[PDB]
């Protein structure tokens, strides 16, 4: 895969729900490889031209994929999160993020997963889910 250029339309598009049970194993492998090759800690389908709701992460309290990730709970208010993005090399933005989130979805074997995250990992998750909605820093 390739990390799309900062002017790619896919970055602003909405990624489609993955049909339940669809074989995503190779896609996740490719996405993980793209993320690590670029020295990232997270990556979303849109960033590699895959308009499917798949994220991959290598964050302090979560490493792996989430298929159809959703935020089911979060803290009120916002906190400071300085973030870069593999799609925007050289740019750091001070984002407002929820300090804690719970993210739910499916793993590559279509087992339901739940991720309770705070701080950096919570920011990671919110940033990647944003990508799937065409939202960038
Ligand atoms: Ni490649
Ligand atoms: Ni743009
Ligand atoms: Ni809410
Ligand atoms: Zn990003």
């Amino acid at each position: 895969m390739k990390i799309l250029k900062d002017d790619a339309p896919e970055l602003h598009a909405i990624a489609a729900e993955v049909p339940h049970g669809e074989d995503v194993k190779d896609l996740v492998l490719d996405m993980t490889a793209a993320m690590t090759a670029a020295g990232g800690i997270g990556l979303a389908g849109n960033q590699v031209g895959v308009l499917k709701r798949i994220i991959v992460l290598r964050c302090p309290t979560f490493k792996g994929c989430v298929i159809n990730p959703i935020i089911t709970r979060h803290t009120d208010g916002h906190v400071y999160s300085p973030e870069g993005c593999l799609s925007y090399p050289g740019k750091t933005v001070a984002k407002k993020r929820r300090n804690k989130v719970v993210v739910e979805g499916y793993d590559m074997d279509w087992q339901p997963i739940t991720i309770a995250a705070k701080g950096l990992t919570a920011f990671c998750l919110q940033h990647e889910i944003d990508h799937l909605n065409g939202v960038t820093i």
